[PDB]
C-alpha cells in the first residue's frame, strides 16, 4: 500500500495509477461585476486585476459590453445612442450585455475559466438583479466592484487619457470627444443606483473603491480570491512612477556558461555596475528604492550605486537543484532525460530538488505586491526572476514567460500608461556573454 | 572596489568593513489605537494581531490601560468606579492612560519596538485627539482599529467567555459579574463618539470592524504594515474549529539519522499513517481539509486517510543546503564551524545554499493566512515547519521556536479558546526514533 511515483516534469508524488482494463476519465467560478458611471476606472481595474490573477495562475477574462456594442453597431456617432429615450439602442445594448453573459457562461462552465470580469456600468439594481439571477442559476459566485468618484478633475483626466483615444472617437477632435463623453455620462446619472451594503445590498459580496482608492467599503468577503482582490486593490495606486528592472552585471559563472551558484562580478560586470550608477544619476529621481537578491552579483552591482538597498531572498535566481553550477552541455550529458523534459515544458518543469518558473511566480508574488505599493524602484535581479516579473508587467502568458529576452547590461524602464506598461530598453554599452536560449 | 564578505551565521553578503583607527557606531514606529465600547473584542484583536506581527518579525507590544488600573487600584468593587460622575476614579483612569502612553514612548523610541497596540476604549474624540497629539509630537504613526457591534448575543457571549473570568470578578458569581459588566458598558455609552471617516476622522488612517468582521470601513491605509493588518483582519474569523498538526510517519532517513532528503515511510511510519486514519475517523468532523508538503513522506501519510488533500511547496522541510541527506555526526566532522555556528544561533543560522528558521517564517506566512481563513484542517508536515507553525499558534519567541518538542507519531490538536490556543497532544501508540535535539 501507499505506492507513489514522481511525475517526470513537475516532480509531484502521485499514487501509481494502474488503470483497469477499461480506463475511465471521471471550486465554484466567480463573476466579478464592475459597477459605476463611465470614466470611473472600471476598465482600468478590470484589466489590471485580470493581469494579476492570470499571472498568479487563476484563469481570468474580461467581458466588456462596449466591445460587443462596437461589434453589433459598426460606426459610433454620438451620446444620442446612450439616451434613455433611445428605444432601439436600449434593446441593442441589452442584447450586447446578454451576449456577453452567454460568453461568461461558456468561459466558466466549458473553457476552464475561473474568473469572468463583467465590465459594464451595471448602474441599476434591475441589471444587477439579472446578473445575480444568471450567477445563481449557473452556480457561479458573484463579487461586485464599484468605483465611486465625484472629483471632476479625475473624470476629465480619464476622458483625456484613455476615452478620447477610444475607437468611438476616431473621426473626432479632443474637444468634441470630451464634450460628447460628458453628455454620455449624464445619460447614466438619472437611473444610477449605487451599491447599498447598509440595506439593499447587505447580503452581496462587494468592494466600494471610493475617491480613487482613498477609502473602501468591504462587505461579506466569502473566500480566498475575493480577499486577495481586496488586498491587491488596497496596494495598487495611480501615482506617477518608474520601475527599472535589470540583471546583476556579468558574473564569473556567466563567463563559464554555468547556471546558478553565487559567483561574483567579472571585470565587465563591474564596468556595467559603474555604468548603471551613471545611468541612475542621469535619471534625476527624487527618491529611488533599490532592491537586490541575496546573491553576491546583484549586491556588488547595487554597491556601485552608493544608494541604500534592500536584499530580498525572494529575488534569488531559480534553484536548479542537482544541476546547480553546471554548464548546459554538462546537463545534457549527465541528465539527458531532464534536459529534454525542460526543453519540452520550460514553465512547469521542476529541476530535481529545485524549482520551476511556476514556483518562481509563487515566490515573487510578495515582490509584485510591494512593487505595486512603491513608486520609483530599481530591481537588480537574475534572468529567470526578471522574465517572471516582466511577464507580470507586460501581461505575458506562462508559455511565453521562460523565453522573454532579458539581456545582461540592459535596463528595462517601465512607465505605467493607459491600461498597461510602456517598456523602454537601455543598453549601458558594456560587453557581456549572451545567456539567452530560444525554444 | 565592491569588496564583500559573507556573514558566517546568516550567510548575508556585506561590504568588507575595515573600520578606521577610531571605529564609530553611527522607518517610523506605529501606535495602533483600539476604539470601541467594552466587550467588543478589542483585547481579542490586540492580542491576536500582536501574536501575528511578532511571529512575522515586527516587534509588537500591547499596552492595556485596564492592567495599569488593576496595578494602581488594588481591589475592584463595582461599575461605580466607571461612573462619569466619579471624579476621583476619572482622574485615576486618565493617569493610567498617560502612564501607558509613557511606556508606549519608551517602547517605540528606546526599546526597538516597532508597533505599540494601545488597548483601551478611546471612545471620545477628546481622548483620541490627545493620542494623536502624543503620536505627532513623538513622530509616531497612528492607525485606528474600531470594533462596532450592536448584537446583544455577541456582547453576552464575550462577557461569559472572557469577562466574568477577569481578575476584577474573582469574588463574584457569574450572574453578578455579568450584571455589573452590563452597567459598566452603560457608563461609556453616553460619551461614545464612533469614528467618522466621512467628516471628522477623514484624514485618519483607520479600519472599522463592523458586526464581528461582516463588514469593514477602511480609510487612508498609508503603508505596508497597515495594509497587512487590514488583510489579516479580513482573513481571521471567530467560527469554532480545530487545527490538527502532525509530522509525516517515520521515514527511512529518520532511521539512519539523516537530515532533509525525500525518503519514503518506514514500516513504523506506515503503521502511524493507518493509526492517523483511525484517529481522524474517530474525530467525526463534518468537513476536514488535509494539507501536506510536496515531500513523499507527508503524501504517503495523507494517502492512508482516503481523504482529498492539497500539497503545498511552502510546507516542505527546512532546506539544509550542502548538509542535505547527511547525519548530524557527518555534519560535525565535515563542517565543524557550521555545526557550532548553528548550535549558537539556531533561529538566524542559515545552512550554506540553504535556509534558516527565519526563512521558514517568511515561506509559511501564506500557510498561516490560509489556516486563519479555514475551519477544520489537518497539516501533515516536518519537524522545523511544525515548530514554526506551533510558535505562531502558541505565541513562542524566535529564540524558543527551534527547540519546540514536535515528536513523531503524535498529533497536536489546537482548539481556539479565550485569547489563545488550547493544545492537546495525542500519541498514536506507534514506536519511532527521536529526532529532538536540545540546546
Ligand atoms: C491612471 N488612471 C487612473 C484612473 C482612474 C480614474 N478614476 C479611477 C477610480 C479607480 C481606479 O482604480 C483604483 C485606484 C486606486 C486604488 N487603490 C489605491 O490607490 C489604494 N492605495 C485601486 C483602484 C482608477 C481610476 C484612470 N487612469
Ligand atoms: C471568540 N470571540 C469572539 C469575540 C468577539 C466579540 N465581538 C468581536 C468583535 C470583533 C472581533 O474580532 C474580529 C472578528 C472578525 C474578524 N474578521 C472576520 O470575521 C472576516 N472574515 C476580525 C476581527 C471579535 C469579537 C470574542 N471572543
Ligand atoms: O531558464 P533558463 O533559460 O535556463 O535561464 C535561467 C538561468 O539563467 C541564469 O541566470 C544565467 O545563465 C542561471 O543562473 C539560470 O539557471
Ligand atoms: O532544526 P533541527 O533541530 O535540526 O530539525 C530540523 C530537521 O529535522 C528533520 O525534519 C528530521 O531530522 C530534518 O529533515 C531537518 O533538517
Amino acid at each position: 500500500p501507499l505506492e507513489l511515483t514522481q511525475s517526470r516534469v513537475q516532480k509531484i508524488w502521485v499514487p501509481v495509477d494502474h488503470r483497469p482494463s477499461l480506463p475511465r476519465s471521471c471550486n465554484s467560478p466567480t463573476v466579478i461585476v464592475m459597477v459605476g458611471l463611465p470614466a470611473r476606472g472600471k476598465t482600468y481595474i478590470s484589466k489590471k486585476l485580470t493581469r494579476y490573477l492570470n499571472w498568479i495562475g487563476v484563469p481570468t477574462k474580461v467581458f466588456n459590453v462596449g466591445e460587443y456594442r462596437r461589434e453589433a453597431v459598426k460606426q459610433y456617432s454620438s451620446y444620442n445612442f446612450f439616451r434613455p429615450d433611445n428605444e432601439e439602442a436600449m434593446k441593442v445594448r441589452k442584447q450586447c450585455a446578454l451576449a456577453a453573459l452567454r460568453d461568461v457562461k461558456s468561459y466558466l462552465a466549458k473553457e476552464g475559466g475561473q474568473i469572468a470580469v463583467f465590465d459594464a456600468t451595471n448602474t441599476t439594481r434591475e441589471r444587477r438583479h439579472m446578473i445575480l439571477h444568471f450567477a445563481k442559476e449557473n452556480d457561479f459566485k458573484a463579487f461586485f466592484i464599484e468605483s465611486v468618484c465625484d472629483d471632476p478633475t479625475v473624470v476629465a483626466s480619464n476622458i483625456m487619457e484613455v476615452k478620447i483615444s477610444s475607437p468611438d472617437y476616431k473621426d473626432c477632435n479632443s474637444a468634441e470627444a470630451m464634450d460628447d463623453f460628458m453628455k454620455r455620462i449624464s445619460c447614466y446619472e438619472a437611473s444610477y443606483q449605487p451599491l447599498d451594503p447598509d440595506k439593499c445590498d447587505r447580503d452581496l459580496s462587494l468592494i466600494k473603491v471610493i475617491d480613487v482608492g482613498r477609502r473602501f467599503l468591504v462587505n461579506r468577503v466569502q473566500d480566498h480570491i475575493q480577499s486577495r482582490i481586496v488586498y491587491y486593490l488596497m496596494n495598487i495606486h495611480v501615482q506617477p512612477r518608474t520601475i527599472y528592472l535589470c540583471r546583476h552585471g556579468e558574473n564569473e559563472h556567466n563567463l563559464q556558461g554555468r547556471i546558478g551558484g553565487d559567483s561574483g562580478l567579472s571585470s565587465r560586470g563591474k564596468k556595467f555596475a559603474s555604468a548603471l550608477s551613471k545611468f541612475v544619476e542621469e535619471q534625476n529621481l527624487k527618491d529611488l528604492r533599490v532592491w537586490t537578491s541575496q546573491l553576491k552579483s546583484t549586491i556588488q552591482t547595487a554597491e556601485a550605486l552608493r544608494l541604500p538597498y534592500e536584499q530580498w531572498k525572494a529575488l534569488n535566481e531559480i534553484d536548479a537543484g542537482v544541476c546547480e553550477e553546471l554548464t548546459y552541455e554538462e546537463i545534457r550529458d549527465t541528465y539527458p532525460e531532464e534536459y529534454a523534459l525542460r526543453e519540452q515544458d520550460k514553465y512547469y518543469y521542476r529541476y530535481p530538488t529545485g524549482e520551476s518558473y511556476q514556483d518562481l511566480v509563487q515566490r515573487l508574488e510578495p515582490v509584485i505586491m510591494e512593487l505595486e505599493r512603491q513608486e520609483n524602484v530599481l530591481v537588480i535581479c537574475h534572468q529567470a526572476v526578471l522574465r517572471c516579473l516582466l511577464a507580470y508587467f507586460l501581461d505575458k502568458s506562462a508559455e511565453e514567460m521562460p523565453y522573454l529576452k532579458c539581456p545582461l547590461h540592459t535596463v528595462l524602464k517601465l512607465t505605467p500608461v493607459a491600461y498597461g506598461c510602456r517598456v523602454e530598453s537601455i543598453y549601458l554599452n558594456v560587453e557581456s556573454v549572451c545567456t539567452h536560449r530560444e525554444r
